[PDB]
């Protein structure tokens, strides 16, 4: 016994299944948010979900306010949020209600892992209820409340996204911030915050507490939930920069060979004098420098003059066997492994190599360093480069391999909203192009 | 310009020094454990120091009762703990002094990085004299607050390893209790606990109460503090077992050839239904099988008629060029290399390959994982083996390249005081022999 055969795409062993003539063929979680209007509920559930996705949990939002715009006309003001509005507390409990409905659909049949149903629930009555769909459902709940109380913050909030939301179309910014602030006012006599000293005590929860400066953990069940908190006590809203560009250009691109640890060329050097007068006029208070453990990030990085960072995380995608080979040589001497890539780009790896899902597991630490700092710039290689914008970007698996990563050129991202603005600066010096569209 | 040069051991590109004629050649934290007698404080200190050197952060245990032990003649009773006790609180006083003296030497001339001050610091006076000398040396300071008053917790604690310490050899066990919990008291009137609400609002700290059943978390200052909150979220002191062994002999082994993707000899495949009749006869509640994706691991965990789960970064150390070459064929073809390895087997990285020290960033991931499961039997590879014993055993990185880890051999863990009690099982089937010893 013991026959094992290896999976042609991700080069997986698997039993030999000699299957008959009649072949035969862990518990979801609910991330239930917590919070008056205007606490980041729905940036945490953006960015949480961003992250969960990109390491490959399939995650989906649920905004109760998104079911609510779909059934209500178009919005008039803060009196639909009244606690004596009747009729609107009604709807607004049917669209919580629809919701939950979607959430089970998502999480027992569409092979969704995590639902975050982002809505206030700021009673305790809303929450129990909650939980009642969760037990009977057999899914976990995870409670993530943001308690943040500072008008500056309130404010702020209000002016990034809510002035902006649909709902403020007809309304000019200080009219919506004047409705807003009424609006918040509805749900402060009701709000019952978590309390995990008496009642809340056998409920799995996070406090974030002013913006991530304090927080409450009770009762971390599993793995999923220990990574969430893991990730929100890194994150931050401070302003700051991401700068990302790969190596200048070297000698196995000019030859057109992949991998390797080959060094910059002429024009690669040359990009890399164009990189250090880029940065100098960027006039950033603290830049930190990351690059790969691969000698053409490390000789661009040298001409910037400052302290650098070298990550072997950040070294490009093994290629295998196929390393410092051309693509037509890969074609001609592994056919079978050039159509199976051409095929499916994520999932494939090279023969004793990689593929573009073990440099996301690779990539993780690198994502949770750039979280935790303000500015950053990032030389790398195509394929690295791919997936850290996927994950800024919120890409999805299946196009993150055929992302446009051009050489000397710095994508520049600023986190801005829900998001992050991307601005491409191309620093005027010739290469050859390493993109390779699908087939 | 932008030369470079490829270190010789570790392969790292460094700008090539051409030093002249006349060449010339972050801060450290203290660790503040807080609370009570018997609250798992140097329990906490030592797991901690065990998993920051082992990822590469020199980190060293600065116990004021080791440095009260020495100062003062064999311990006669609680009575040395009293608050009226004028010249013991004087000696005491003396001996933290005397501590903070040797974390100061530590952490600003013996290249150390992280200084765990154990001791109760259940004063604010006494946390006040930690801060000033913190802050007149430029050292951070983080704080580590253990909170538990459950009778049984305590009870277990002097039990486990208050009774048999060496100020309790003249006493017996049932007066050792009694003098410990007297001892206890002693400190009960004058302790505050750390307040971050209002009066320690301002410092960084993690309060774990009830054994890490809730958090407390305030103000995480940098890198290395959200990775010891991050720790100390996911142990726990359940019991459990954690066996390690490798792959049953493979056809490489056979040949003396290291690396590669093998399958398992005759002998093997035996090792694999011996280990399947060893698991069977363990009667493990829930047991999780951990493997590599290399097809040797596999097969043997298909031996075993359970569910196992294949991580890439428990697959054995990259040799690079060396994969697949026996030893002498290594020596003949790169004897430059092999003489390197062999003066530095820790820190050497194979040519476009991986060293003992890239292993401990990869297996990272593997540890917090195990540390959070109960039940574990991990079916790896040689060095990956050594370095998962050496994190356990609290082995340093020069011995870790050199520890036993025969063939057909589980190593049984069972967490036990302050390390692991390791116990070897020999599954009575012949092999080969891999390991190498030092020259
Ligand atoms: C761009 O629009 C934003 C709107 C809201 C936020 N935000 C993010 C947090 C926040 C909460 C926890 C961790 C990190 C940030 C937060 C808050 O605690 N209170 C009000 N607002 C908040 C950020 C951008
Ligand atoms: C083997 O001797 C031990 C002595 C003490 C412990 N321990 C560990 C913790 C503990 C604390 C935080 C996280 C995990 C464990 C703890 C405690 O909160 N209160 C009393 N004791 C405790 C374990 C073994
Ligand atoms: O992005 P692709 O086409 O999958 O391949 C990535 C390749 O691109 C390069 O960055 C250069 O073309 C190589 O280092 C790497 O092998
Ligand atoms: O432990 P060493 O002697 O440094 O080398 C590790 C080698 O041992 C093996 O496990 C087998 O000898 C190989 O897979 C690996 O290359």
């Amino acid at each position: 016994p013991l026959e094992l055969t290896q999976s042609r795409v991700q080069k997986i062993w698997v039993p030999v299944d000699h299957r008959p003539s009649l072949p035969r063929s862990n518990s979801p979680t609910v991330i239930v948010m917590v919070g008056l209007p205007a606490r980041g509920k729905t940036y945490i559930s953006k960015k949480l979900t961003r992250y969960l996705n990109w390491i490959g949990v399939p995650t989906k939002v649920f905004n109760v306010g998104e079911y609510r715009r779909e059934a209500v006309k178009q919005y008039s003001s803060y009196n639909f949020f009244r606690p004596d509005n009747e009729e609107a507390m009604k709807v607004r409990k049917q669209c919580a209600l629809a919701a939950l409905r979607d959430v089970k659909s998502y999480l027992a049949k569409e092979g969704g892992q995590i639902a975050v149903f982002d809505a206030t629930n700021t009673t305790r009555e809303r929450r129990h209820m909650i939980l009642h769909f969760a037990k009977e459902n057999d899914f976990k709940a995870f409670f993530i409340e943001s308690v943040c109380d500072d008008p500056t913050v309130v404010a702020s909030n209000i002016m990034e996204v809510k002035i902006s939301s649909p709902d403020y179309k007809d309304c000019n910014s200080a009219e919506a911030m004047d409705d807003f602030m009424k609006r918040i006012s509805c749900y402060e006599a009701s709000y019952q915050p978590l309390d995990p000293d008496k009642c809340d005590r056998d409920l799995s929860l996070i406090k974030v507490i002013d913006v991530g400066r304090r927080f409450l953990v009770n009762r971390v069940q599993d793995h999923i939930q220990s990574r969430i908190v893991y990730y929100l006590m890194n994150i931050h809203v401070q302003p700051r920069t991401i700068y990302l560009c790969r190596h200048g250009e070297n000698e196995h691109n000019l030859q057109g060979r992949i991998g390797g640890d080959s060094g910059l060329s002429s024009r690669g050097k040359k990009f890399a004098s164009a990189l250090s007068k880029f940065v100098e006029e960027q006039n950033l208070k603290d830049l930190r420098v990351w690059t790969s453990q691969l000698k053409s990030t490390i000789q661009t990085a040298e001409a910037l003059r400052l302290p650098y960072e070298q990550w072997k995380a950040l070294n490009e995608i093994d290629a295998g066997v196929c390393e410092e080979l051309t693509y037509e040589e890969i074609r001609d001497t592994y056919p079978e492994e050039y159509a199976l890539r051409e095929q499916d780009k994520y999932y494939y790896r090279y023969p004793t190599g990689e593929s573009y899902q073990d440099l996301v597991q690779r990539l993780e630490p690198v994502i949770m360093e750039l979280e935790r700092q303000e500015n950053v710039l990032v030389i790398c290689h195509q394929a690295v480069l791919r997936c850290l914008l996927a994950y800024f970007l919120d890409k999805s698996a299946e196009e993150m391999p055929y992302l446009k990563c051009p050489l000397h050129t710095v994508l520049k991202l600023t986190p801005v909203a829900y998001g992050c603005r991307v601005e491409s600066i191309y620093l005027n010096v010739e290469s050859v192009c390493t993109h390779r569209e699908r087939s």
